């Protein structure tokens, strides 16, 4: 479609951490959000995994947060999952309608970038081990 | 584990045809086999399936057979991707526990090939659009 | 660096044909260029071949020209690949010092994409198997 | 070609050190010997090398060597690349011709796996970072 284009308002969703509290997307209206919607069963996702945490510690501290974000039919395999695999950024999961039929999320690996007013950068936008993904959120920070 | 060696017989694990009819792996005994693990929102799983078609096309009528088997959740997002995406191999799904207990099928994209006894070839066979497929398949045919 | 933002003019490259005519990027000018940079012994970058041919096929007689543009050391490998596996677009090759000083060509694949003023549309553009290569490409034609 | 079956003998080549040592394939023999054939502009390569390395550190001191061997047509590009990028791991590169001839390495990223014996294991080895790598490895080990 034509909502997805760059400059379009982003579309919200709900999304829950591990300890149930739902969260939304618009929660982090004003910061950079850069999202890696992944499933535990993808193996390519969970190759770009390392990248996504290795940018989550470069940034840490500056205006952008990295969204984890479990496309997993069901909350219990993503927390067996997390439970043998640990990581450093705070991690999500989310079945939202508004994931297949605002966003288009038809396939993963899927990540998203957002700007600080909340409007798309790249509603496809470069996976976190590309050469210009660094550059790309620089631009927006 | 060491079930998956090869040498070892392969597992048995049943899958549904589009008709619903149910058949099992085993039926294809004497038949070189060439499994396709793959799922509709997998997209690196997706981006393997012209190779795999290719090769199906080019070993037709010899003693190999080609078995793409969704992994989906559920049958109706399998049969609405089908749908919508014309294929010449015969399409099945499972969500046979064998899969995830036997075949230790924990991550797809996955690849699997076994000979005309039955018995383990290679547990995680390379991809079809790998250089050495074709090479691999012709030395067990 | 940020001569290469989306909005900047295009840079210009020579590029030989298989005949050894010498050709201008900036001869394209006017029509959509969508770049593919790849080499005879680069395995990811022939594995986007069918989807940059079929995009080609798909685009024909449209106002925009996909171009294959080998960065082989040499042109020996290239001629010698190109006369076991036909292709259907037509082959360029270059070792311009412009690809690696002013489009930062550091690793491939590398896929390019250019509008009819001959401005970038985006220097590091999706691959030609993702899904969102064509609604790119319909956008900017 | 069948050379390259399990079980036949490996076939030596000569690569360079960073201080220019020539060494040989041969003198590892006696350990497991997992190749990794990359080149500096061979994106996909390079997104090996965390996987490759970790590898490294994990059965460091046991009976394997590591061996990533830049196939860079000229040693400059490859010493500008390891002067901006550390690594742990010993550099080797090589433009030997076994590795085109008797090897059959017409593309990259690609694996070589070697037994003790100095006897093939896969000549078309798993990724570093695939699932299976570890248990492979372990098997020959
Ligand atoms: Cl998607
Ligand atoms: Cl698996
Ligand atoms: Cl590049
Ligand atoms: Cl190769």
């Amino acid at each position: 479609a034509s909502k997805l284009l760059p400059g379009q308002p982003a579309i919200d969703f709900e999304m829950l951490d591990v300890e149930g509290n739902v969260k939304h997307l618009a929660d982090f209206k004003g910061k950079v959000i850069y999202i890696d919607l992944w499933a535990t069963w993808c193996g390519p996702c969970i190759q770009e995994s390392p990248a996504f945490e290795a940018l989550g510690k470069k940034y840490v501290g500056k205006d952008i947060v990295f969204l984890p974000v479990s496309t997993d039919t069901t909350t219990k395999p993503w927390l067996r999952y997390l439970d043998g695999h640990k990581k450093e950024l705070t991690q999500y999961h989310s079945n939202d309608v508004a994931l297949k039929e605002s966003w288009a999320i038809m396939y993963i690996p899927r990540f998203i970038l957002i700007d600080k007013d909340f409007n798309i950068v790249n509603a496809y936008a470069p996976r976190p081990s590309s050469e210009e993904i660094g550059t790309l959120i620089d631009s927006v920070l």
